[PDB]
């Protein structure tokens, strides 16, 4: 008959059981069924966030028919999953929907108050036979919804709850609003502990269950994409599915936590995967590659070091982000340098992370540009600028520098942020900084520090420098910092160090064009005496190294007098650095 | 049937063998048998710019099928293709695509989850009028639709993204655009086939010519879609010149012909002191000085986060300034048109960089945008210029400073805007009478050295630290002028020849006409506007009178103060 | 055969000599044949315009295959026009219309690539109504397709390549504009078959000069098909003079009068301030502007590819801008109220692009045409107004530079939309109080700089170097203000004519008039409600009495101070 056309018997395939187990939702299940036992608007919709088990409600319930678990008043019955392509889709001619669907309400009528009707995508039942001057399906079942006389069941994402049924008010009163909360940790590892078989019986390996706790674990706490218990199937699933294939291509039989993990850096990357030995001796040699780039400049490699050992072991303060930094130094010593040694120790690059220089915001207003703009005005489909980069990638490096230059009252924004890690741009959701590093630098005492870091401790600079921070920041600001470190004006060895990398990188760049070249260490003196102040550090050392480097070198090679495969040592002249064809 | 409506077999062609033998692109397929062997979810899609391959992906991925090289989950498959782009144009009323579209769902239950279905353009899936989300989102869901989804991401963030339902189904496969090995690996495993078509051979020295050439000049069409492209025509029009009335390897030289049409790059870098000079008379310190930075910046020493090159220009102003930029700009990238004249005069404020930079939003300029950085946006490779960069607002330079630093500078907006491709040229008249009046037999370098140190007192020493190579522009002389005056008078001779006039000169006017606007303190356009007005204003006051014929010989004689134009 | 049921071959028409004599176009029939030689995307089709010969191009490769001058491996081939109505002319079931179209097709791949087909409107088989086109897409992704299409850029773009297998069989084979003297060669293709029709004779200099004034004065009918509707609506209109109640050779005087149908002002181009003072007094400075631009177009001293007059007119109110826009519709246009009046002063909303432009597919604006480019393609020869250039967008600027570039538009549907005819003067107001200060005792030059230097503070500084001239409007001297008054005067006099009423006025009143309605500071108008009221409102007082009996004369007489019309 229609019902056989447009319908389709969700208990008949309970009955041959070839749906899900449904485990748990006991108090959604019993007002759905007190909604369902009415007399009039038996109707219930399942309103719930998309994703966290609304149609396996449904499911659950006929299975709990099949199973006779039911009122008695319920058993025996039919729920009939209703279809709205099946309705749409015939009908070009006027009232040829209409007709199907007046067939179905009575036969629907006919079957004596027997047949619950489901409905899924309540939202699709409001907008249904919208053609011109034609009914939807709201002003033809609006009739038997408040007679009691049709026993629907809703099941709606609330955005489209609110866009497709409160702007109509009518057919919104008909139903009886059933929050569907997404479920605690504890309760999503239980409903997973009762798909395991499924999943078995599917791939045919093994699930460790600490790996099923560890995945609702990590799911909850650094995905925010999705929701409850979604998440958490789909890396189960993700993760049987490429055991599967490691088993099937080319070991192992079942399902590790650490495999758990390998879905988890492969979807983003943030790195939860446990201590392998190189990552682990990688880890253990921190102040070591960080003088890779950096010479000098040791408590800060130190304090760096500390916070993400921290992190990464596990002892993460599981609200507050990784680190909440604050570097202090005169201009010139290479915090930057520092930064950038994270961000390529984190990430295998140096411009793989988030710079937001702070001179460009002096004026107050640029708050609006980071966080972005209310709705109403301008840029409101858009987003701030460092929310957005946080939330693509949450794992990064945010890097303010020049913190003496922007307003004060910016830094309320960052007080959101190491309090909680938690940030609400103008359209109002939350970005969790959780898996961030706060980096903040000035020059604010750098007379101060370069008058007496010589004859001082480390302590007592430190305080005095706070003191100074004090009058600079505000008290609520300063409570937020992690560690605040100091920096050193740096002895002459380590702006020869320095030139050593500089040159390193330069041979590195001259092998890419193809020049064996060396150095007289006399040259490698001149060069220290040229670029060399403690006022200003590596910036004068950066132009000597600009100005006498690539002009003649590269004014030489244009010459055509370089050959590759020479000997080229970087003599020195009376008073400059001459190359040689050797 | 009606999967003889609207749906392609390729395991119908992969099981003859008639299809692309799919080389490359093997981690793509992995992770496509990876979603596809799930029990839920099945449905994979397919992310990257138009024209990367992912048909050759999907078939490929049937000719593993066919050659056994799949996991036993996988066999027995039909691969099948849909239509997006007629289920909507066919729909007249109201359900039309969705009568075609549960006919698809119905007469594929009957082949009973056995079939794989390949969807282009999943953007369209979203917006046609509701449509197909609401229908197939619960095959998406029941996971007996094995779909294989293909859009870009930008199309996938701006209508898919917006409804998470629909985003939690499909998994998502970045398929990148292949590099030029990439693309001679794939050529070399389609060589065969060209070869077998057209009876010829094909020059691999030609196939990686193309790849790089198909790379570097054109970006319409992308890796690898333009190379076969200009691969097949090329071979097409070889085999013409065979067929007309003599090789069958097709060469580099039809490829740079239909390259150009349908080699002057490192030499012109080389004599680019010639290049400045092709079209400027005088400066020839500052065409050598200009040359070797744009030698050294193509030299491949500097750093690959820093820009091609920072300048900052003085001098008399007018005399050829803006003219170098022009010229500039038309030897390094392409012509007279990608460059963005500004003058600094106006920004001396706070709102003057939140005008120039961009407005923070919700504020007044901000969708209509930065002054600099919206002009660089639309335009990658040009030269960018400055006016009176002693007039701006000292934050400005904070600004300078990022660029000269990082190459790169967020605007209001809140992206990046990349200046590693540009030149930076700052203008400036400070010191003007320290060359002016020092032009007579004052070298180069130590006039350059002096205003070098009083343009360090007057600007920041940081600022002109960051600053490559300032040349002078020293005044021209009376006979530069007067020969730019005389390539003045050869492009408008060059119009009027267009409009077709044989016209000739007195050399007594040309020195008249040279002695027009002259000015030291002005520029050369004083002079250009002079002579035009003079010239220009008469002439159609002859001409449409009806005096002028064309043939005729124009001689621009004198009158006693003036010029007359004769008709012999 | 069901081949010989509704098709058209045409190798034995190009063989019979029942095709039309298609002369050039080398190199589009040689990519042609490239694309016949290929291994994939086989198939070409005419990307092309309305009427540029594509079915031509077809019977040129028709005649070419014929006459051997093709390669050997396209030689004897079969080229059939398939007619799409003459299937549906016979068909009248769904299922014998698709019958036909089944067989075929089989026939098709029976005859085995002996057959190369055309069928232009490809799109129309998308869309004509399984739709026809969707049925041949299997033939497409079959290997045994070997047909051409043809039709315009937009339908290639949407409704083709937006597919897939439909972009993956074909090319961009773009068909040319052919040049005016490949119009005039198949021209002499053709000219002996209209006049053995007609049986007239054809000029070769009425055929050269119909070429290149249908290249000048028209563009949206394109070569070479607006000479081919010259030519036969003047042999037609030729045919008339005949047979009306004589002349046999068409002359280039008829071609003038078919389009006139569809004079002496050279000369007084040089009586230019004549005309323009008659309507528009004083302001000598824009006179002499306006007529060094009339005078170096029509003589065409810049480029001929621009708009003629593109000016900015720049002063205070009570100027007549308008009336000088309106005054040179009188002399050059002959013809005042046909102008294209829009003001700039809408357009700082977003959305307004729409209505100013012309709109692509996705707009609703796109149902009707954008309001500036549907009034050009009325009107193609007019002068088109702007006021207030200083309430714009920017993109709106960018549209303006697009006008200054082409000579033309490109428009919204990209179709054809012409400006170089046309003469678009913006008017603005933005130097105002310069000039209400600084107008005397000051020259035009240095007031004409610094007021160029307030728009380069307005605009972008290149967009008003495209001005043809920054042009200056100026308050005006005592006699200019009798003289126009005396011009309210006499429409006065004729409007009170009209109602049947004569008037004469005291000198005495005229200069009462020139005393009291006066000051240069504000503009025009305060001497017009002068004039309004201090003449107008004692004569309604009078005229409304029923008092004024018509034919005695209405002298204006003067009080001491005010105005009255006395009846003896
Ligand atoms: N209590 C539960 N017991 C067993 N499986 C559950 C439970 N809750 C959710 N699931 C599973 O969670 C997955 C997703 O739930 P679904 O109801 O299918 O999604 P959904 O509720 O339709 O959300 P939307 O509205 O479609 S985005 C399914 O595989 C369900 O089997
Ligand atoms: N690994 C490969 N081996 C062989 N051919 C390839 C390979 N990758 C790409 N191609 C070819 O490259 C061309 C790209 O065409 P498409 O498959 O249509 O590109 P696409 O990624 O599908 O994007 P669009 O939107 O469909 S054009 C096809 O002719 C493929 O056969
Ligand atoms: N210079 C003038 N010569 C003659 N009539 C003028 C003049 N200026 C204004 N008018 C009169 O003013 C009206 C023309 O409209 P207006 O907008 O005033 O033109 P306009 O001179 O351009 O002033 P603006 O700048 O457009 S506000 C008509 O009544 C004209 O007769
Ligand atoms: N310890 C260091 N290691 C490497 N480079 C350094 C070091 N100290 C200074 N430099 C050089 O000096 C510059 C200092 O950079 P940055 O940290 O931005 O200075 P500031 O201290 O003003 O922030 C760098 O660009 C770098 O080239
Ligand atoms: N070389 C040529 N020889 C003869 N006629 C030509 C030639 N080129 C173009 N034509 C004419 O141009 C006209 C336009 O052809 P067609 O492409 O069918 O129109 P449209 O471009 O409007 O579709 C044809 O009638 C044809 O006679």
């Amino acid at each position: 008959q229609a019902l056989k056309k447009y319908t389709i018997d969700l208990t008949e395939r309970a009955e041959q059981g070839k749906l899900d187990p449904v485990i748990g939702r006991d108090e959604e299940i019993r007002r759905t069924i007190q909604v369902l036992q009415r007399r009039t608007k038996n109707n219930p919709v399942l309103i719930g966030e998309p994703g966290v088990g609304k149609t396996a409600i449904v499911e659950g319930l006929a299975q709990r028919i099949i199973n006779g678990e039911v009122p008695e008043g319920l058993k025996g019955r039919r729920v009939l999953a209703l279809d709205m392509g099946a309705l749409v889709a015939g009908a070009k001619y006027r009232g040829e929907f209409e007709e199907r669907l007046k067939g179905v309400l009575n036969d629907l009528a006919k079957q004596e108050g027997n047949v619950i009707l489901f409905i899924d995508a309540l939202h699709t039942m409001v907008g249904a036979g919208k053609a011109d001057g034609a009914m939807d399906a709201g002003n033809m079942l609006k009739p038997a919804l408040a007679r009691g006389e049709l026993h629907c069941v809703g099941a709606t994402t609330l955005d489209e709850y609110r866009q497709y049924i409160e702007k109509d008010a009518a057919l919104e009163r008909r139903f009886q609003k059933v929050f569907v909360a997404e479920p605690s940790v504890e309760d999503t590892i239980a409903i997973l502990r009762g798909l395991k078989e499924r999943y078995e019986l599917h791939h045919h390996v093994q699930i460790t269950d600490p790996a099923i706790v560890a995945a609702a674990t990590l799911s909850h706490r650094y995905i925010a994409d999705r929701q409850l218990p979604d998440k958490a199937i789909d890396l189960i699933d993700e993760a049987a599915s490429s055991i599967r294939m490691q088993i099937d291509s080319k070991l192992r039989n079942k399902v590790t936590d650490a495999e758990i993990a390998e879905v988890l850096a492969r979807w983003t990357g943030i790195p939860v995967s446990r201590m392998m030995e190189s990552e682990r001796e990688k880890l253990l040699r921190m102040e070591q590659e960080l003088h890779h780039r950096v010479i000098g400049q040791n408590e800060a490699v130190d304090a760096v070091s500390n916070a993400i050992r921290r992190s990464r072991a596990g002892l993460a303060d599981p609200n507050r982000p990784i680190g909440s930094f604050l570097f202090l130094g005169p201009t010139g010593v290479g915090k930057t340098e520092l930064c950038k040694a994270l961000a390529n120790f984190m990430f295998d690059s140096d411009e793989a992370m988030v710079r937001i220089d702070m001179s460009e915001f002096m004026e107050k207003h640029s708050v609006s540009r980071l966080v972005g703009a209310p709705p109403g005005y301008v840029g409101y489909e858009e987003g701030g600028y460092l929310t957005e980069a946080v939330r693509r990638r949450p794992y990064s490096v945010i890097l303010l520098d020049a913190v003496e230059k922007a307003h004060p009252d910016v830094f309320n924004i960052l007080l959101q942020v190491l309090d909680d890690g938690r940030l609400t741009d103008g359209q109002g959701r939350t970005v969790d900084f959780r898996n961030t590093v706060v980096i903040m630098t000035s020059n604010l005492g750098s007379d101060l520090i370069q008058e007496r870091f010589g004859e001082l401790d480390y302590a007592h600079m430190k305080e005095l420098v706070l003191g100074v921070v004090s009058h600079n920041f505000r008290p609520e600001f300063i409570n937020r910092i992690d560690e605040v470190v100091v920096f050193h004006p740096l002895g002459e060895q380590h702006i020869a160090s320095i030139a050593q990398i500089q040159l390193k990188r330069l041979y590195k760049r001259l092998e890419e064009r193809g020049y064996e070249i060396h150095i007289s260490d006399e040259a490698l003196k001149l060069l220290s005496e040229n670029g060399y102040d403690p006022v200003y550090g590596a910036r004068p050392l950066k132009r000597a190294i600009q100005q006498q480097i690539e002009n003649p070198l590269a004014q030489q090679i244009l010459s055509g007098e370089l050959v590759p495969g020479k000997v080229i040592r970087l003599e020195v002249n009376e008073d400059r650095i001459v190359a040689v064809q050797h």
